[PDB]
């Protein structure tokens, strides 16, 4: 940097602690990730300067000549990603990519069904304190008791009898492969329309290594900036026939001007992924998602599920007296950061939990390879089966410093 | 830039055309502006990097101490300089700052009171293809039909005949002053509460050129992005006892993660707008506008209202015969980029009118002076006035260059 550090200290000195924050700590949030330098320079560019309500050779200010190629550039590298008939590259976050949805499909009050919400469910797809809950009428289905797998039959009872207009599939906190062929049969059972929100996994479907839900949903949202590893915001995909729909649903539905900065990092972040070494990459956060849950499981801890099919892993705490907040708190003393979750059939509330949930997209982008995972493991169980022991915390943090450098 | 323009000459190409363009052109949409370098630094940082769900101190996520302290500045710069008991710098835009106070306040099909969007009131605030008028029952208050100014007496008789939950105030094609305090006095005779979007003048109550309706105001909502020369994004100001509804009308209620980036960004140009040399460039703003305003009528033209308060103004071309999208077009061809408009009782349509809207901000954060005014009102005269002329348009092409250098 060269102005902000002389115009204003004050911010540049705590955007130089964060930026050293993100290297010293080991990043375990599932929804995290570090994106290129090149991302970067496109949204700290110039672009920010430009009014551009509408879309590319239709909007409702003059000069959009260049960023109207930016934004072709964003949508274009997402179709070839996803292969979906349309893309809307405007949506300001995952939050708004879901709401312009449901402004799309829904009337207030509509009956809405998705994945239970303390099952691995996200805020946006039903809370009682978010506007998708508030609006409509969220009902859900759930997992298995025992698997802790999405129980598909569930699923179809609860479309059946509660008869939603709409059915929202993906997760938050979900370590499995989601079958988005039986949520299409049963949507057109019951004559719903189909939602895939697909934020966490979105950079696993762009390798390949999850399905896609394109081909089977009506909708698919996502938030650009987690295994995609793109900028902060969100997209929709959909097919041709509700292109129109979801333009005006963003603008001038829900939005006003969009950010062309972070919509040319987009772009950037597209064009990384539509590369054979984001491939290789996107491999290696599951290879290491994989590894990590195994050597969980050799420390003596339990998963949801079992293990993983993606990106992350569930921890549940039970077996060894903990809820995710303590975890958590002690995890942060080490230098380890990850989030409490609530568990399947969890008997604490969530702002207590009886889990932590993990992603490996972070750590995988900075280098960790499969011995990283064994020792960050190794590093967890010495920390959760010792938290008593200032001793155990403090030859963590010397285990920690060891894999950050 | 140093690795945007190696792993992406596309998308590179595109935005050094952006850039380029930007200086060429003579910026007159009243809408825009130039940032400083250390905004862009600022929003170009590592900070995109960080999931901050939550307020400073009451985040959802660890390690947040150093975004924290970004996000209180940012608060903290925003309370000093407009004087506001509570501010929310999360908002993604300004229209995530209305439609967050809308969603605090009002529940759905209640009337909402505000300005007529063809007489000056912005599309967030009640168009019937907008979230706003499609949620709430929108009716509006209108300008007198010979002086153009709000007509006070025809706010107070539909506050209350409607009896609105909510009455908003100001706009984005407004030339004078707006009276809050009669807005309040009228807001408080039908018990209802009082919303000012000061989104287009918030620079220039920034610099006590434009009174501040906070002290008259439930809400004041804005886009850091116009007169107050910020990223582009929103804020949300309140008084203390609508804090906690207003923070989580935001979060959990209408948006996810925040934009940490852009918030370390809104801090930087609040810390700008804080300074003396921001109070002398928003003078030469409102002294910019009433110069080019005073050039133009000796031009001929005729002006909405008969000049300007603020940096806006909006030229009825009636006299000249001329529809402001003819206007907005001819311009575009020699360089000048302004905005097709509606005037009060336009008898064109939205998508035709009979008016440009032209701002100052812009050219005057470029260094453009009184005398650089005149030329502009001069170019625009020759243009507008000779529309079937080529040699005209050509002199006035050679005329802008001559400005823009
Ligand atoms: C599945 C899913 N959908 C939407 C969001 C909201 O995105 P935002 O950009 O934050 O508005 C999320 C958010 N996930 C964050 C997390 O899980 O840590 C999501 O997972
Ligand atoms: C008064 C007023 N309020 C909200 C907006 C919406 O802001 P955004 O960041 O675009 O969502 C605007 C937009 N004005 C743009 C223009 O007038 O050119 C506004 O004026």
């Amino acid at each position: 940097m060269k102005y902000l550090p002389q115009q204003d200290p004050q911010v540049f000195a705590a955007i130089e602690q964060e930026r050293k924050r993100q290297h010293a700590k080991i990043e375990l949030i599932a929804s995290e990730n570090f994106v290129s330098r090149a991302v970067m320079e496109a949204q700290g560019s110039v672009l920010t300067n430009k009014y551009a309500e509408g879309y590319p050779g239709r909007r409702y200010y003059g000069g959009c000549e260049y960023v109207d190629i930016v934004e072709e550039l964003a949508r274009e590298r997402a179709k070839q990603l996803f292969g979906a008939e349309h893309a809307n590259v405007q949506p300001h976050s995952g939050a708004q990519a879901n709401m312009a949805v449901y402004f799309t499909v829904l009337e207030h009050g509509d009956t809405v069904l998705g994945m239970n919400l303390s099952h691995g469910g996200h805020l946006t797809h039903g809370s009682p304190v978010n506007f998708s809950g508030v609006q409509y009428n969220f009902v859900a289905y759930g997992v298995d008791p025992e698997t802790h797998v999405i129980d598909y039959d569930d699923v179809r009872e609860k479309a059946r009898l509660h008869r939603p207009k709409l059915i929202v599939a993906a997760a938050s906190a979900y370590p499995r492969i989601i079958d988005f062929a039986k949520f299409r049969e049963i949507a057109d059972e019951v004559g719903a329309y189909l939602m895939v929100d697909m934020a966490h996994i979105a950079g696993l479907v762009a390798a390949g290594l999850h399905p896609n839900p394109v081909p089977y949903a009506h909708f698919v949202t996502t938030t650009t900036h987690q295994t995609l590893r793109g900028p902060r915001g969100g997209m929709i995909l959909c097919q041709e026939q509700f292109a129109k729909q979801i333009d005006k649903a963003i603008f001038p539905g829900i939005q006003g001007g969009p950010l062309m900065h972070v919509i040319a990092a987009k772009a950037v972040a597209f064009g990384e992924a539509l590369q054979d070494d984001f491939k290789a990459y996107a491999k290696r956060v599951v290879d290491n998602a994989k590894r990590l849950a195994s050597a969980l499981q050799n420390e003596g801890f339990t998963l949801v599920s079992g293990g993983t099919d993606n990106h992350l892993l569930l921890v549940d705490l039970r077996p060894q007296q903990l809820t995710g907040k303590t975890a958590e708190k002690v995890l942060d003393e080490v230098g380890i950061t990850v989030n409490k979750n609530t568990i399947p059939y969890d008997p604490e509330s969530p702002f207590v939990t009886s889990g932590i949930r993990i992603g490996t997209a972070a750590v995988t982008t900075r280098g960790f390879g499969l011995e990283e995972m064994d020792e960050i493991a190794a590093i967890i169980g010495l920390v959760l089966k010792n938290v008593g022991s200032e001793q155990a915390l403090e030859e963590a943090r010397q285990r920690v410093a060891a894999l950050t450098d």
